[PDB]
């Protein structure tokens, strides 16, 4: 698949079987999502962007379905405005970014 | 040429001759640059990612020249940890993700 990126590169992900809509972002060395609950196995963290930092939820090893791929990666939950898949996961999917 | 993403997707680009390191970014819609004095024939904007709210000023038309190609494109200056090129520029370099 090739995202052009004259649109935001959106895709559905299945993270531990909830479904939800990501932005495959190359700008980000993490991943982390808002809204969906993982459970009691994670460890705080702090997380900087461009207009500050924000707490959140590190969980290791979540399983992950996106693009017909199945990754087990790390996954932060918190406040975010948007869910963004990192190179963490992007790397874990064999994906490049071509000029 | 291909970014592989194992680290960030970094390069020099030359910004109206100026070279500078900028993060090559599908997860911004915009670029935003820092510490590059362009004048005052900019608008004011607003622009908001993890953590808050940044003003910004845009330029339009401004040069820019990434891995010997030259377009001329949007640039947004302001207070930022990192310079970014966003979706404006990388379409306009004709970059895409691929998987
Ligand atoms: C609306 C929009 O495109 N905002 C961009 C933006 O902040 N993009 C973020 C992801 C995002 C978009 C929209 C809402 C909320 C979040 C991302 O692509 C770029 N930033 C770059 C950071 C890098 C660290 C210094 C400051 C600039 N990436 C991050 O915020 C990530 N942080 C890190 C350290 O990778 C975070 C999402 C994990 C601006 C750079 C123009």
């Amino acid at each position: 698949p090739q995202f052009s990126l004259w649109k935001r590169p959106v895709v559905t992900a299945y993270i531990e079987g909830q479904p939800v809509e990501v932005l495959l972002d190359t700008g980000a060395d993490d991943s982390i999502v808002a809204g969906i609950e993982l459970g009691n196995n994670y460890s705080p963290k702090i997380v900087g962007g461009i207009g500050g930092f924000i707490n959140t939820k590190e969980y290791k090893n979540v399983e992950i379905e996106v693009l017909n791929k199945k990754v087990r990666a790390t996954i932060m939950t918190g406040d975010t405005p948007i869910n963004i898949f990192g190179r963490n996961i992007l790397t874990a999917l064999g994906m490049s970014l071509n000029l």
